[PDB]
């Protein structure tokens, strides 16, 4: 017979009880017993870090569904059902075998009775609790033995996959919140990691709703995270319900001249239970339009000021909706702080741009839009005094890229625009790492998004060595092949290590660490 | 100004901390203060049963959404979110006022500051723990005072609403199950109430999935219910996951000759995670087709036999799918036991019919379909030896009704067929009560169904006094105007009272008691 | 083996070279030859009217598609491809046999080699050129013989089907027009039939586009139709393209006092190539909003006046769009002429109503809407001075029905609103036939539409004998089971005969005559 094998390319959550490593499907109807499955973990693998390898049985397939060649009948582990994302759903899988503290060779003896039809199996990988974020797992499926015969394997995945670790900074249901979304991430001058996100208590739906801006803080490069803080929350302001007071879509930056940290977010007041994208209207006060609120921290992110309403400084009253671009912002070489922005103009078309402060965040200003019918953007200083804006474009298919040398007074279309970086119309993260700040001593531009033109899957980091003109395939790393909500934010953990917080297929707020030399060998 | 008022016509769950009694909408944009709201409970209302009356504020509405003239911005209390259906979502409502242990006149003093636009309020009713299923609440909204002025009330709901109690036998999330569906209900010869249903552990989706048949048993007329039992469950039969072993769509009956209780259900084995409606195929064994399984109890519902597979007795091998009609079956005067049935034939068309036993349930037989393109049905003995089958009809609009005098060898279209009983294509309950068995000393046919042609809402009981020829509007009672999953099943609690177990807007398995004299005055 | 049989319930176009009478599907994989098919035509059938009966082979089915149990692999005859709707597509069917001038017993000898799998056949009925609209064909499928053996027939269609003739007054492609839509039909005082419709030259899409109002006139009760006329056409008015000058959605009425015939239609000027539903705006002139235009004929419909612009007489300036309800209007008992209407108000919501004239059509007036969120409607005088408006309702599922005794100043909800009459949100025809004007000497209310809650198919005529309170199944007639565009319009051809012009599955403008006694026996 033939045995279809599909090895996964998904984050291994350290804290998870099960992680899908392999899917196995057997089509023979005359078979009776699965004797064993044999695996081998290479010596490059930190072998002492694997707690357990298990073999699960997933049953059979509906007869009219078998033509489609699905590798499982159902999702065995959920990354989205609140409170139960850390374990395999026991009603969907039957554990057939287990090797605890495996060596290089793993022999899962099951002698399990088979259905007269399709049979599904899968291999679960469970890491030890204190495992390092840099542990990489390589695994070879050596043999599938059915009815005494070792069968021929047909692989649907590439060879030499390296499985990477992740920590779920937030999971569905944590701290009473159904969902967490829209991540931002920075590293302070002291090396502290600060990740921000929407705390969406009632559901995953956008504003308007009961939404706070939360923050996780790590002092050890992301191995552990402190209890969630709430830098922005407005409760029952004005007497209205909490769900008519949400604040979200955070963007965070570190003022590198002083280590003051800033968070800007959009506060929606009223608007029933409708979406703010359609409910924010012209005007300037909270009863008409979303409010642009900013908080700061002068103690390395531990405590946060009371919100400051900066709406009047930057919003044209004719606009329907002004808000920041989610993710992060920057400090320019000359000390200017910059936040990406987006506004819906009087004709109900969104346009991306930037706001900037030359007085350490006390006053902010917006000059002109970068491009029509664009929304979420991130910005970088690609040369001293030259800003590059990388934009979600409603035309579809690819990121728009524009340049400004005058803080947004006039814009130029970049050569890479609407060609080089494909997207499914989604948030994308851009981060420039100057030669002086990384071990390769070369300017490296990093980009992260779902590497498709349709669908939020295959979350990928890409690197450019020519200031974003070309993105060579060999300088990219696939992080998550499965579907998720798609948003991500990059930061440098240290001079040689990238950190990423993103919405993944395994956890709402997923954190991973990647050696720069893994992207650029 | 004007103040829109809408009184609810929805079950008052005794165990709930909140129940929506009134919706209130104020349109004045220039107003400043809601001073008070005044309520009155008639002297007919047992006031000693009310724990508390509350005034809640629901905020305002999106400016572009005010066209649609709803009465609230969001659903304040959920009947479907697992684990949280018994209290109002505190993020959607702000409590303004509360009167504990009210008297006839209730003054809810709030002096609550209003939004410059639409303002939503609502009144919550909380009953005491020991409240009876027969308590009636009549409530009159006397005044809404804004800025010192009593405003003009415009009511969107009729006068003389009497609010009726209910008990949630099963609620979303109970005993670890996401949902409960498909109710059946009978009264044993000892007056014991037995209610059956799907226990749908993972979600509300139909077979195939992890589904058991559960049962709730009450010896006090439905005021209290014993711990859930599982008369049918197949676990990991054959080594397949539990989710590939569901059993559901139960039908229950009482052999009135002996008080033996019978439950029949459809067991689906394998089939992946697809719907049994498409995945059950021709054949006879479990690896091909759904199995028709039966359990019995001879101790008044307390314990249950192991399942009996009767598939081979009644199923034609060419049918794709044979199953019972959910709800209940009957004992005919001559002792014949009858269960409605439905099968998908080789043409992929479903057809309703009946199966019967002449030997107290030891063997069962099926003859011919009653009507093409029909599914779920319920049956009564409308005259001696004459069965009436009332059918969900895929043509749409109304119930089909057919008669058989030879246990399904030949069928006749009934005069009421496809004209009198409107439906949105959904399960409906039918129950016949002979003159000698009820306090009105009239033969009474009872029907329960969502009283619509589209949408599963306005669950209503209808009564016919001429053996189902006519359904006069004055002999109908609205129980639940809000949306739900729509199924229901009737029984006689006693000679004076109807019991109904149904899927409601407030609980997955909702029980209510209704005096025959409320229906027939 | 088994042979699945589906007899059709669709109009037989007299002018068609082929009409599908039976679908045949054989699932046997070991069979070799279809020897023959034997048909029987009753002696009620005027046999002299059948030109030919044919047996066609339609080939096989995709292997993954077979479980769906379709009765054909493809549509054998198109009602919609311009210029090719009158013959079977010969690339989809191979002719196996033919009986020209059949007698009562028809033997189609084929000895046709069968595919080793699913095999499709079908039987074609072709009528003689001069056949009458009243001819009825009753046909029995006597035997399907495969490999010498008469097979067991499994019917998907009811017994006692009577196949009815139809004439395609307009077919896709006729007179250079891609499409014809939106029928209206009346009978003048002289018995002349007048059918009006959109002539949609470029495609089937709604205004704006190159659209005229066309008219077919018959002096022999619909057996033959005069060359198409154009009562309304605007060409390059103002110098804009013909496609920025369309007029459509006609409504026609006979002033029975004088036999003057009126047609009202909506003329859209400019608006690029967008849909008038969104492009007509507030105002009154043609450069801003659709114009309500009227023409009259005083010579029994042979010639038509130049259009009169009556917009200023009844349009409120704040409305986005005012137009007639397509179909027909009435002449009330007191001489008032009445057209149903529909307007999109300043809040972008559509509402139905009526306009009327008390001076023989010289001046027109509108009072108040009947109901919110309603569009197309038809009106009758259900009793002297009492108008019944039957409305397409955007809430879905069923017609709204309202009553006015003061020509739209005030409205009352009819008992049947949103309960009695089913609907998929589509145009529907309503026509009242007074006792003295028909042969049953009873008031008869007639209704025609797609008899579904979803999908435009099963075009059906329904009759009510109690002024629209009840619509009994026995007084209904299915005309066309297959999908079409769904609009229809009724008239009385004479005191004994209904006429209907409608969009069918076989022709854009399909005309049929139906005896009143066939509806009400
Ligand atoms: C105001 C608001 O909520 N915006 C939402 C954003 C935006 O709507 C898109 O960029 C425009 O198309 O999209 C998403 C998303 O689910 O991807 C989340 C944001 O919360
Ligand atoms: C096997 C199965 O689950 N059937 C499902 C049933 C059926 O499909 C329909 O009656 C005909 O299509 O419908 C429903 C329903 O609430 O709508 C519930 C049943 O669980
Ligand atoms: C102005 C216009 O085009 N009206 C169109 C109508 C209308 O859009 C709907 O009644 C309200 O939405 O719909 C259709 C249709 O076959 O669906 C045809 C009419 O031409």
């Amino acid at each position: 017979d033939t045995v279809f094998i599909r090895e996964t390319q998904t984050p291994i959550l350290i804290e998870r009880q099960d992680n899908v490593l392999f899917y196995i499907r057997l089509d023979a109807k005359d078979s009776k017993l699965l004797n064993e499955v044999v695996l081998d973990f290479s010596k490059s693998t930190p072998l002492h870090d694997i707690q357990s390898v298990k073999l699960y049985y997933g049953g059979t397939e509906a007869l009219q569904h078998r033509d489609k060649k699905r590798m499982a009948p159902v999702e065995y582990i959920s990354g989205f059902h609140p409170g139960t994302t850390l374990s395999a759903n026991p009603s969907y899988s039957v554990k057939c075998a287990e090797v605890v503290r495996p060596s290089n060779k793993v022999v899962l003896k099951s002698n399990y009775k088979l259905f007269p039809g399709v049979n599904f199996f899968w291999i679960s990988l469970q890491m030890k609790k204190g495992t390092s974020l840099y542990t990489r797992i390589n695994s070879e499926l050596c043999a599938v033995k059915v009815d005494g015969k070792v069968l021929d394997c047909k692989y649907l995945s590439p060879k030499n996959i390296s499985h990477r670790m992740a920590i779920g900074v937030r999971h569905a249901g944590d701290d009473g919140s159904a969902a967490f979304r829209i991540p931002g991430l920075v590293t302070t001058n002291k090396g502290t990691l600060l990740g921000v996100y929407d705390v969406r208590y009632n559901s995953s739906v956008d504003l308007q709703e009961y939404v706070d801006v939360g923050l996780s803080r790590s002092t050890d490069g992301g191995e552990t995270w402190e209890k969630m803080r709430l830098p922005l929350s407005f409760g029952e302001y004005g007497g209205l319900p909490k769900a008519q007071n949400g604040v979200g879509d955070p963007s965070i930056l570190v003022d590198t001249k002083t280590n003051t940290v800033w968070i800007v977010a959009a506060w929606t007041h009223g608007m029933g239970n409708q979406r703010a994208w359609w409910s924010s209207h012209p005007g300037m006060d909270m009863n008409h339009t979303a409010q642009l609120m900013m908080v700061k921290s002068t103690d390395d992110g531990k405590t946060w000021s009371e919100p400051i309403n900066i709406t009047e400084q930057v919003k044209d009253p004719s606009w329907y909706f002004l808000l920041q671009g989610p993710g992060r912002g920057i400090t320019m070489s000359d000390g200017t702080l910059v936040f990406p922005t987006q506004f819906i103009d009087s004709t109900r078309i969104p346009n991306a741009g930037i706001m900037y402060s030359k007085d350490r965040g006390k006053t902010w200003k917006m000059h002109n839009m970068a491009r029509t019918n664009t929304t979420e953007a991130q910005v970088v200083e690609i040369e001293p005094g030259v800003l590059m804006l990388n934009m979600r474009d409603n035309r579809g298919g690819s990121r728009a890229v524009s340049i400004t040398k005058d803080l947004g007074k006039s814009w130029t279309e970049h050569a890479s625009s609407r060609k080089a970086l494909n997207e499914p119309v989604c948030m994308a993260s851009l981060l420039n790492v100057k030669a002086q700040d990384n071990v390769l001593n070369k300017d490296i531009l990093l980009f992260s998004n779902p590497n498709t033109v349709k669908g939020r899957d295959h979350i990928t980091i890409k690197a450019s060595l020519d200031k974003g003109l070309t993105w060579l395939p060999e300088h990219q790393l696939l992080l998550d092949e499965d579907p998720g909500w798609g948003y991500s934010c990059l930061t440098m953990i240290d001079k040689e290590t990238i950190g990423i917080l993103y919405e993944s297929s395994v956890a709402h707020m997923t954190f991973q660490a990647v050696k720069l030399t893994d992207l650029i060998k």
